[PDB]
């Protein structure tokens, strides 16, 4: 990418972000605005901002959100966005260490000195003036064989230290969160219940629950209270779902009826469009009553001499169902697999029922196809980074001499296009990653999300970084590859290539964080969408939660996107150190908006207790890895001996990898004895600890 | 190594075998050398062979040895030989499989071909008779580019197919032996018990007794009974012995007093060789009561302010101290880290009382030091390969010419040297990796010697096969690399170097199993030990059992040799294929040999319940892994491109492995809540349970 690109994706997104801070500071503070700006604080009865009158001076929602407090997100959002929180604080403050020791010595060092213009005039390009004012504060302008390199690799050695140090202590505080939530619960459904998956079929004339019964009845007497066995009801769940949606729209016409005093009229065509016109009420309540006769005939019916090998298992004490997830109750570890039982908002009923062999089978497909669509999105990936230096493909495929003439057009191309195209990839991958993770029998919604941001991350790292990297270096040198020694074909490749990929992604993220940050805050899209769902046909009767909830912080892609944003500013924090300025504004601004939106309007939807973070710590030192192995290339790629020093940084990062998974990991599976003995219940009632269970 | 040298040391090998077959024919049915021969039929008081009078045919032991059950093992030694005679069975099965298939379709292959013959006279070697006729049936006289090879890669995805077949048949048997075993064991204290380890200090006035209780007496009211603090007790169990050895010395003297009517005399000074005499009886008496004295003392100071950090912690039922040892019992997996008590006959007292980053710190330090002398040993496997091919070693360092010139010198040194080293070096390995193993803080002793088997299986894999591979290969090779073509380097390597070292790999196998099982059966060196310790000065009081007593099976030992020979057939099953032979010579003679000593002769020392055998799956899959990825070289070596199809073979591998982890392995580490809860016990004294594991 060029200056006049970048400069200009700087320019329409900064302008960008303003206009969208502007419609948020006058829409926000509108009364009108209210469920759609403060939906956490008008579902719980909060009164959405403080009680005086007229107030809510414009840069009030940066006094609460930079005055919360930790715990003050934990009572009013919860201990899962607390960790998120934490992730992204202390992505940011390694990010900020980095910058304070990395730039003012690593980009006067890169400015001084003059590889480029030396490298123009021994190639000859004549012209081919590929490089920017902005490659030159980067590792390409570094000579070889030159000292400066010696504060780079100081300076990768400093990053490897404060990220050990950052990770460390952000994994005690996680630790120490989690104790502290875990041992000031409530009496929860899912503390006093396991996950009985994997069971053999009764060979004799027995039902499954009286198997289930008499087996766990003979292990634990008199500390074994019931079991719910995984029926088989997806048919049961599409005619319940039906029955409700006629329930909704019978609740709809009665409120067009009440206020237009005239009867609603329906067609019984498809979707109501074309076919024979028939009155609604009427027509409504006979097929709801229809339909709650056959519900009623078919969940009866549900219990069927068909065998369901899964099942939950509820014991009358939280010592006995926390022992009791993490011990071995057959000899055979395929029958009766036991786990700690997820929250009834978290089962994957549907993923039930499967055995060790269907879950290993489909595990080992759902990698190749995941490994498969790594190609076949690294295509598009080869497309975009082409897209992006649009001046060096005129020399490739000289078809598009035409169009690249004029500046506007290039300028345009090369400064939207490519980022467009990629959040668009970026942006359909995750419904495919989560449909393929549960798709392998994991029981939980957690588990399931991140699985999908791992197979995302694996995705971010290996696409994105590798095939746009990779493929702006063959873009901008190959045509440049005549002659082929190895003495020129690795510094020619290695300095005229790698920062134009940085470059584009200082772009990315400066897209990324402006423009994403202010459609959130701003929260135009959910209120173009609101105001108009309301006002026109739609939202007839009341109905207030369901046309403006606001809904979980989806993890599932808030998580892989910051991830992908870690692994980017890890990538130039040293090659081009101008990314650690961009990713320090991305988490702060993250922190920020996201701490302004959890406080105000994002409400979760399930409650891991900080499960996911070691996923997150697992990630974070797998960019560390992947880049003191980039380093480790690098360095050494410009033709000195500093490859050796970097292996006791490699070494060092998976001992530390072990360290941490030894010390901590093991505390975050489960729930201690000593949360659950000494956590003092008051006799639960083991009645609605039951059936809370329960689909219908 | 040449034919004659290969004959003369096939023939040596053969004459001790039959010479000691004979001695054992004749000496152990002698009335005399029946401790010796009979340990472990007259330690139970069994009757050592039938009841009957003058009996015992020559061929009588082959007769119970090969018609013995695996229920009469298991009965009379333990459900852990078992699974050593199923570890044989199974490999000498997959050998067996394989030579029949291998074998009438690989020999003939080889035999009939002709790249040998056709590479001494492109290369002009002039002469250089290295070649032997045992080099033509193996896979250096195949020439490049051939169809034989299409064969050869069929043997090798045969030899994959049959491992895997009986691997899973094997690891299902002996999950049945195990879950046999457990079900039907009787009250064991081990059964009870958990090693709770890595705990706090009590910040308080309060000794480390009273913090372990009421500490598990509030996490398990009513079903946990007492706590073993393990106390730090190296002096006193040095006074403890010493005692113990003064006793025996008095018991001594009264022995030989009542016999001669005389008074022993005895020496103040070292050994009793050098020094100021005295009477031994009044001497040993005075100093036994003071020793007794002493140690009462100590006994009772044992219980100090220091704080010690590991505890064995006993339940009143299996079912608690099974599910209370797979169970996280702190929300810091640093503080109270429990497993699974270890048998009283199998605790390492001293290895508890570490602490996990004391144990993270010697496990790195150990390992490091494994490689260290991995390569230490490296250098003296460079020796013995340099050893074996004396005369190619004349051309280098030629001043060993007057030595090589007569033929009986070379073939004396060829076919003894070499393997007398070798056995010298991986004899020395065991005690210095068993003395390792349990420095890293392991607390059982069969765990022990299960990390020393695999430490000496990488010295096995690496040292011994890539280290004599390589070295033949260079010392065979690299004085006939004058041109440097790599069209010609590879396969002048590769066909004129590797079947040498496996001519010397039968050479030494067949030494192993032909004398090694000869001096096993025979037993002469304990009986030369013995009726010498017996008849002379020493064994002066009866004390029947220190004399004779046969000792444990020593898996540390017998199970690395076995598994060196296999990863060795495994090694030349095709490239060489005829040390499937003596492969299936060796496992089968081991089979009838450890069967009649399992039988008769050794006694275990304690139980693991096959613990061991996952280990020995573990290792032969990585056998498997090692020896696809040789063929997948190999066979690309040839120069032709049969190395596609074999990592489909390396890929299915590791899915087995996996497999196998995730279907089986869960069911050794710990004992079901099947075999605990149903297992009906009788009331347990609880009180035997207690202080079978104290020391004193
Ligand atoms: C240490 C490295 C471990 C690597 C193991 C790979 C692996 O596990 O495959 C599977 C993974 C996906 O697992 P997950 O969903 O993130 O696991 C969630 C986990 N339970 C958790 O708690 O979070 O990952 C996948 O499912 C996809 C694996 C395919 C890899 C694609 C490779 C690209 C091919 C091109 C690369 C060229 C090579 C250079
Ligand atoms: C002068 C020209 C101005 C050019 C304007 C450029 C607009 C860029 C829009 C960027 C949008 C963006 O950043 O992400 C928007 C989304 C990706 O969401 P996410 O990051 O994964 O997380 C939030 C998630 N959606 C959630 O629900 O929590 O992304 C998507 O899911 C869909 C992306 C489609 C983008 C199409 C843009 C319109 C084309 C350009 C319009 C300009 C026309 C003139
Ligand atoms: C260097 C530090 C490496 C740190 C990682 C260690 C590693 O690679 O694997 C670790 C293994 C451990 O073996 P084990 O104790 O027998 O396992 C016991 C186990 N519980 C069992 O059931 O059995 O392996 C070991 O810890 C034993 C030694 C590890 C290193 C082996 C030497 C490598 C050879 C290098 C020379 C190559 C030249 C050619
Ligand atoms: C000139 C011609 C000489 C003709 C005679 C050749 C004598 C060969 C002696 C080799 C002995 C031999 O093969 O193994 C002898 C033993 C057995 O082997 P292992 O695998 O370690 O088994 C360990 C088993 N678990 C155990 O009980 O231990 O190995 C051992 O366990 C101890 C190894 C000590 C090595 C002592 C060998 C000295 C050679 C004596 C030279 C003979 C001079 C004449």
């Amino acid at each position: 990418m060029e200056f006049g690109s970048f400069l200009v994706s700087l320019g329409t997104s900064f302008v960008i972000f303003v206009i969208l801070m502007l419609l948020f500071t006058w829409l926000s503070r509108k009364s009108g605005n209210a469920p759609i700006y403060y939906p956490n604080r008008i579902l719980k009865g909060l009164e959405p901002w403080e009680g005086t009158s007229l107030t809510r001076n414009p840069f009030a929602w940066m006094r609460e959100a930079l005055t919360s407090s930790e715990q003050d997100v934990v009572n009013l959002s919860g201990v899962d966005t607390a960790v998120h929180f934490v992730f992204l604080s202390t992505v940011l403050g390694i990010f900020a260490c980095s910058s304070l020791l990395l730039l003012p010595t690593l980009l006067p060092l890169a400015a001084t000195d003059n590889n480029i213009k030396n490298t123009k005039n021994a190639t000859d390009t004549t012209s081919k003036g590929t490089f920017s004012q902005l490659d030159n504060l980067s590792m390409a302008n570094i000579t070889k064989k030159s000292s400066r390199l010696w504060a780079f690799l100081g300076a990768v050695y400093w990053i490897s230290l404060v990220t050990y140090f950052f990770l460390w202590k952000a994994y005690k505080h996680v630790s120490s969160l989690r104790a502290q939530a875990l041992m000031s619960a409530d009496v929860k459904p899912e503390q006093f219940a396991i996950l009985v998956r994997d069971m053999p079929a009764p060979p004799d004339g027995q039902t499954q629950k009286e198997f289930i019964d008499s087996y766990f009845r003979e292990i634990y007497p008199e500390t074994f209270y019931r079991s719910l066995v995984a029926t088989e009801n997806s048919k049961v769940n599409k005619i319940w779902e039906k029955l409700e949606g006629y329930k909704k729209k019978l609740a709809r016409a009665e409120a067009i009826l009440a206020a237009t005093n005239n009867r609603p009229t329906n067609k019984t065509g498809f979707c109501g469009l074309v076919g024979k016109q028939v009155d609604s009420i009427e027509y409504y309540t006979e097929l709801i009553n229809e339909s709650v006769a056959k519900l009623e005939t078919e969940q009866k019916a549900v219990l069927a001499e068909k065998q369901q090998t899964a099942a939950v298992v509820f014991f009358t004490t939280r010592v006995a169902a926390a022992s009791a997830a993490q011990s071995l109750h057959c000899q055979m570890v395929d029958k009766w697999t036991v786990t700690e039982a997820p929250e009834p908002r978290q089962l994957l009923w549907q993923n039930l029922n499967i055995k060790l062999f269907s879950r290993i089978i489909r595990q080992y497909f759902i990698y190749f196809f995941v490994a498969v669509t790594i190609l076949f999105y690294m295509i598009p990936i080869a497309f975009v980074s082409a897209i992006t230096t649009l001046k060096n493909l005129q020399r490739i495929i000289p078809f598009i001499k035409p169009v690249v003439e004029i500046t506007a057009i290039r300028t345009v191309l090369e400064s939207f296009l490519p980022q467009i195209a990629l959040i668009v990839f970026l942006a359909m991958l995750p419904k495919l990653l989560l449909f393929l993770s549960k798709a392998e029998g994991i029981p939980s919604q957690s588990h399931a999300i991140r699985a999908a941001s791992g197979k995302y991350f694996y995705f971010s790292v290996f696409n994105v970084f590798i095939g746009v990297t990779l493929a702006g270096t063959l873009f901008n040198t190959v045509k440049d590859i005549a002659k082929n020694p190895k003495l020129d074909m690795i510094i020619n490749l290695l300095a005229t290539s790698l920062p134009k990929s940085a470059t584009f992604f200082l772009t990315y993220v400066a897209l990324k964080f402006f423009i994403g940050y202010g459609l959130e805050l701003s929260r135009i899209i959910p209120l173009i969408i609101f105001h108009l769902k309301k006002k026109y046909l739609c939202k007839t009767e009341a109905e207030v939660k369901e046309a403006w909830y606001p809904g979980d912080l989806s993890y599932a892609t808030r998580v892989p996107g910051d991830m992908l944003i870690l692994t980017i500013t890890f990538c130039y924090s040293v090659i081009a150190p101008l990314i650690l300025i961009f990713g320090i504004t991305y988490f702060g601004l993250g922190w920020l908006v996201l701490r302004n939106q959890a406080l105000k309007v994002y409400v979760p939807s399930y409650e891991s207790y900080g499960r996911m973070w070691p996923h997150i710590h697992q990630r974070i030192l797998a960019a560390l890895f992947l880049f003191q192995v980039v380093m480790f290339g690098y360095l050494g790629a410009k033709t000195f001996f500093y490859t050796a020093l970097v292996i006791p940084l490699i070494i060092t990062s998976l001992i530390f990898g072990y360290v941490c998974r030894q010390k901590f990991y093991g505390g975050f599976e489960h729930t201690a004895l000593e949360v659950a003995c000494r956590e003092l219940k008051q006799s639960p009632d083991l009645e609605e600890i039951f059936r809370a269970y329960i689909p219908h």
